[PDB]
């Protein structure tokens, strides 16, 4: 229950707005550029934007100077092979389309290379960038490609692929929403398609499934109620928990910088548990704006037992640990782990520094 201290927190958050919209017009201007240059081409004719991200939900906070795109193909008839059990990789083919789609030039045998499209992807937008300083294309240290915006704004671009068949078994008990929003919302949104990104594994060729569409829609209509936030007898915290939550975690990355500690938490990990701390506390009811303190509390009390545990499920597929001993170290959880208490111990020092 600092509150009164989370609020002035949450103020300052808002002054960074403007920056942050000034920004994200910029990297709109380039991205449509792009996707005008990536439809031209025979390989890309179904591309489109997938707006959605921190931006798109409302609750990118910091970073005027940092964006993530994500562009999106459209590959019907997919057919997936689970990477081995691992629950989230899989090896992409396709149903009886061998020829005269435009996208098979991209085999490697029966499996779509992801190696050989992102190297098409980068090509094109390379070309096009070199065919016009105030962008330029950084150069590899592997998100497909990362831009750099009049000098200033740095963009990673994720290329995805869009299928709207079923989703994959291992989903078949994520997404557990059903007590918060309902059955009826969790039907609706498993009719939606889902996305692949390009992602090693262990190892190459391998694609990760990605439902940060979902993740936009559950954010951007969070309550039990219908009616959440639409009024000023309704307007609850969760938003300002996963704000102050993201916040936190920068705030320490920043703090910790020298040290190699921090570096493979991300704000994925604190926008995964906050929606497991919403399945546990379903009701709006629990996230009244007077609680911001306790609500926060929860928040991080859960985040806490996910380090100390080393549990992290992916709110998808269930059996997808993102903190598993195989992604990141015993050390780093309990540094993290330390840190997080003596921040909660002693209000928040770094929410001022
Ligand atoms: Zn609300």
């Amino acid at each position: 229950m600092g509150a009164s201290k989370l609020r002035a927190v949450l103020e300052k958050l808002k002054l960074s707005r403007d920056d942050i919209s000034t920004a994200a017009g910029m990297v709109k201007g380039v991205v449509d550029h792009l996707l005008l240059r990536l439809k031209c081409d025979s390989a890309f004719r179904g591309v489109g934007l997938l707006n959605t991200g921190s931006y798109y939900e409302h609750v990118k906070i910091s970073a005027p100077n940092e964006f993530d795109v994500m562009f999106k193909l459209e590959v019907p008839r997919i057919q997936l092979e689970e990477y081995s059990n691992t629950r989230a990789y899989y090896f992409v083919k396709f149903k009886r389309n061998p020829k005269e789609n435009p996208l098979s030039q991209f085999l490697e045998g029966e499996i779509l290379s992801a190696s050989k499209m992102l190297s098409k992807f980068r090509k094109i937008i390379k070309e096009e960038i070199n065919d016009i300083t105030d962008v330029i294309m950084k150069r590899k240290r592997g998100p497909a490609v990362t831009l750099l915006i009049s000098e200033k704004i740095s963009v990673d671009i994720t290329l995805a692929l869009e299928s709207k068949s079923s989703w994959p078994a291992s989903t078949q008990e994520g997404l557990r929403i059903q007590n918060w929003l309902s059955a009826k919302v969790r039907k609706q949104l498993r009719l939606k398609p889902f996305y692949l990104v390009p992602k090693h594994a262990k190892q190459e060729e391998t694609w990760r499934l990605s439902f940060s569409h979902i993740e936009k829609e559950i954010l951007n209509n969070h309550g039990k109620s219908k009616t959440c936030c639409e009024n000023k007898e309704e307007k609850c915290c969760r938003k300002d928990c996963l704000k102050l939550m993201k916040y936190l975690l920068e705030q320490l990355k920043e703090r910790f910088k020298d040290k190699k500690h921090l570096d493979k938490f991300s704000s994925y990990h604190v926008k995964t548990a906050f929606f497991h701390v919403c399945t546990q506390n379903p009701q709006d009811s629990q996230w009244d704006r007077k609680d911001l303190g306790l609500c926060f509390d929860n928040c991080v009390t859960y985040f806490l037992q996910c380090l100390r545990t080393e549990k992290l499920e992916n709110y998808f597929i269930p059996e997808f640990n993102l903190f598993s001993s195989n992604l990141i170290d015993k050390r780093s959880k309990e540094f993290l782990t330390k840190q997080i208490e003596y921040e909660r111990n002693n209000e928040f020092p770094v929410f001022d520094e």
